């Protein structure tokens, strides 16, 4: 990558570097998602996918779980209800947890579901993503790995589905 299978580095890889080098280590010591916002903007990757591949890899640590909210203004805003945009997040995140920190591999229900509660990533592409494997992020093993720890929270949307039917009359 690093932020990615190819070897060799490309604008979003330096975006990455970049974060990680300002951080120095600690995700405290990340800039504001305001200045990460205007960075972004300079660099042109305000409307690619792939930044969300790379904030889901050098946003968070160990400490995740409390880590969603404080980004949730800054994802939502490059989002913007796109469902590709929320595949490289899960993109992002999948070699997070895969390569990254394989330590949180159980807390990863519980984690997505935190993602979801707050409207970063829809039941329909967190579905789909969890019935799947692929090595676009990661190698397929640990693609299966990761996406296999997730089957509790993805089997709780399925089995939610129903109840959250539109109703009428």
């Amino acid at each position: 990558g690093h932020m990615g299978l190819s070897v060799q580095n490309n604008k979003f890889d330096e975006f990455g570097e970049w974060l990680l080098k300002e951080s120095n280590g600690s995700k405290d010591d990340l800039p504001s998602d305001v200045e990460i916002y205007k960075r972004i903007v300079e660099l042109e990757i305000a409307d690619t996918p792939e930044t969300l591949q790379v904030l889901g890899q050098v946003l968070f640590d160990d400490d995740i779980i409390n880590q969603i909210e404080p980004h949730v203004g800054l994802l939502t805003k490059l989002i913007n209800g796109d469902e590709e945009f929320e595949k490289a997040l899960l993109g992002g995140l999948e070699r997070f947890f895969g390569l990254e920190k394989p330590n949180l591999i159980p807390q990863i229900p519980k984690i997505l579901h935190g993602f979801y509660d707050r409207d970063l990533i829809s039941e329909e592409v967190l579905i789909k993503w969890g019935s799947k494997v692929s090595k676009k992020y990661v190698p397929k093993d640990v693609s299966k790995k990761v996406r296999k720890a997730a089957k509790p929270f993805v089997k709780w949307l399925q089995e939610a589905e129903e109840e959250e039917e539109e109703e009428s009359d």
